[PDB]
């Protein structure tokens, strides 16, 4: 019956990369949460509560999806939402090793999670938020790349 | 809302999913069983799409190919086996599929399989390539191996369903 994905992350901005994974998945899928790391271990530009109220707005268009943080192991966050399935981007080679490695560690953790993977398209193939946000610290043009809420949130934090 | 509007894919919720799972399964392995079973529970219908003219010969034709596969899937209710002789983008088409499973064993693999994925997406933009990491049991595995193994006597119970055990010995005198 009910399928449940969570796709985890910093989001530190959502970018238009990660709109796409998640629109993808939603179309898929019966339900999406976005769940968005609370406490990641290098401190993010933005907080919790701005990433998510950013990615609230990015993502209101989209019937299927909810907009979350999380502060736990996410087996334990999956299990707490009753979610079955773990989207993840997969954007380079280097990230592949890690997401396996995680995957098969979320598999002793929880069995009944299936990761599943996407590739982000070929618009989207480079960017990532840690490259987006180091251009724009230097005044280079990533309107493309963002969704307008974030852009604009973006330009007032290096401001 | 009929009269109005036939509906789209994007932006308006949860679809029916039927996936295709291409490959030449010469012999299907317990690592291909482990692929699909994890597909057909997330997605309505999958078919096992089994490659007709591989540019390396295979040991089994596709009728034997397909014969060992669906008894090995039997038991999965929404998964079904079928040959093919097309570009995977073509089949799904023809198959009314939406979906692209894919397994992901190797780093080697990652860049092919991304170059493929924006391939079909080219060739069938409303075709979603989804990606599946084999389980650690099956990691190490694939048919080439299987064979190679069995050809010089090494065990492989543990790696084929029976049907495919007993069919693979009866290959190798």
């Amino acid at each position: 019956m009910s399928t449940k994905a969570i796709y985890p992350g910093t989001f530190d901005p959502i970018t238009n990369g990660h709109i796409d994974i998640i629109t993808r998945a939603a179309s898929m899928f019966d339900r999406v949460i976005l769940a968005i790391a609370a406490s990641p271990s290098k401190k993010p530009m933005f907080d919790l509560e701005e990433r998510v109220a950013l990615a609230t707005t990015a993502l209101q268009h989209l019937p299927n999806v909810e907009v979350m943080g999380f502060s736990d192991l996410m087996a334990n966050f999956a299990r707490a939402q009753q979610a079955n399935i773990l989207i993840r981007g997969l954007r380079a080679v280097a990230d592949f090793e890690y997401e396996m490695q995680l995957a098969h560690m979320n598999r002793h953790l929880m069995p009944e999670l299936e990761s599943v993977f996407l590739m982000p398209s070929k618009e989207w193939s480079f960017i990532s938020s840690s490259l987006v946000k180091e251009v724009a610290r230097h005044a280079g043009d990533v309107t493309h790349f963002l969704p307008a809420n974030v852009h604009q949130a973006l330009m007032e934090k290096l401001k």
